[PDB]
């Protein structure tokens, strides 16, 4: 669970919503939709 990164996802909804750009644990690899549980 480190999300000590900019949130770096490949999705659109880390791109824009910075609602889950904050702390999210995404392993600066994260490019898949179904691979992005992420609410935080
Ligand atoms: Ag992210
Ligand atoms: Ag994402
Ligand atoms: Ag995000
Ligand atoms: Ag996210
Ligand atoms: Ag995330
Ligand atoms: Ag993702
Ligand atoms: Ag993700």
């Amino acid at each position: 669970q480190n999300e000590g990164h900019e949130c770096q996802c490949q999705c659109g909804s880390c791109k824009n919503n910075e609602q889950c750009q904050k702390s999210c644990s995404c392993p600066t690899g994260c490019n898949s939709d179904d691979k992005c549980p992420c609410g935080n």
